[PDB]
């Protein structure tokens, strides 16, 4: 009850920050997500036992893949922890509780494989799954895992609050379809342009939540330039790993995917900074101003691929 988490100064510093790095110790990154879930939420919002098993037993849910691993959950919900704590006021009590939440379990049980690869090997997932197969995947092992003995960290909430706070997770790991990023990101542009975006509208909210899910989930491009080369590496580890798979099938992957254009990544992260990343960052800037140092950082970023395009690096 009298038990607050610290951490070393430099990461007690460092964490409020949107570039934070959780650093390459796994066995810090449990302490790391439950120092930010009772600074952002409260200490007494969930019971300390209950939340270290759940922890515990996402974690062990995660897969050893390059890229969509344990590391990705905590990184997507710090960058979740510091839109939170950089806009107080605007979030209810069940919105905070929620989301950090939705970002740990974003990717439960991910194998490295895209949608696309799941339905045209037709895995089991994709009959049971039409759209968003893995992100309504990811949904049902965050029940799961909830519904475990000793793993209901919402034990406290009422029938109607639990009820809630499953649908904003829902929305929110949906939301990570980046499929569906575009036009929910087209529909905010508008409803903000037109002075039509209400946030006491729920299906407003909605979309603004489904917005910060898609800023923290690419929020590798967000982080010091070494940190976000060294992820694009693991990102195309899975890519090229899915286009192997691809062509076992007998199928000429997407070039995203080939790894015999290896020498055209420069491009590739161009194109993705300018078609994603920089209109993502943009709209929720626009939306949350205190957002603004994300996509301040992926501007920097971008600029770091047209220098190495440009032979300076
Ligand atoms: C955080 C993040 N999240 C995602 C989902 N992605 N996807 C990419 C691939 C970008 C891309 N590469 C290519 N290739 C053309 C030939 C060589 C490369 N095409 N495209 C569009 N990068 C990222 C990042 Cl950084
Ligand atoms: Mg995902
Ligand atoms: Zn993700």
């Amino acid at each position: 009850g009298l038990m607050q988490f610290t951490l070393p100064v430099r990461l007690c510093k460092e964490i409020e920050l949107f570039h934070f790095d959780i650093g390459p110790f796994e066995n810090m990154w449990p302490g790391i997500f439950v120092y930010m879930v009772h600074r952002s939420c409260g200490t007494s919002c969930f019971e300390l036992e209950k939340l270290c098993r759940f922890i515990m037993s996402v974690k062990k849910n995660y897969r050893r893949v390059p890229y969509h691993n344990w590391k990705h959950a905590v990184t997507v919900a710090h960058c979740m922890y510091a839109i939170l704590q950089n806009n107080h006021t605007l979030f209810t009590d069940l919105e905070r509780k929620g989301l950090l939440i939705a970002c740990l379990c974003h990717d439960l049980d991910h194998r490295g494989f895209s949608n696309s690869y799941l339905q045209k090997f037709d895995h089991p997932l994709a009959a049971l799954y039409s759209t968003s197969t893995m992100e309504q995947h990811h949904f049902s092992q965050t029940v799961s895992i909830l519904q475990l003995e000793g793993h209901n960290i919402f034990s406290t909430l009422s029938s109607s609050e639990y009820e809630q706070v499953l649908e904003i997770i829902r929305k929110a790991i949906i939301a990570t379809d980046l499929a569906l990023y575009f036009g929910n990101r087209k529909q905010l542009e508008e409803m903000y342009q037109t002075g039509s975006l209400n946030l006491n509208n729920q299906s407003h909210r909605d979309r603004v939540i489904g917005l910060m899910m898609t800023a923290c989930d690419l929020c590798s491009v967000t982080k010091l330039w070494p940190v976000t080369k060294l992820t694009a590496n693991d990102i195309y580890a899975e890519f090229w790993a899915e286009g192997d798979e691809m062509k076992k099938l007998g199928i000429q992957p997407i070039p995203m995917m080939d790894r015999d254009k290896k020498d055209e990544v420069p491009q590739g992260q161009l194109g993705f900074y300018n078609a994603v990343a920089i209109p993502c960052y943009t709209t929720l800037t626009q939306i949350l101003p205190p957002t603004e140092p994300l996509l301040k950082a992926c501007r920097d970023n971008l600029s770091q691929w047209e220098k190495v395009i440009r032979g300076e690096e």
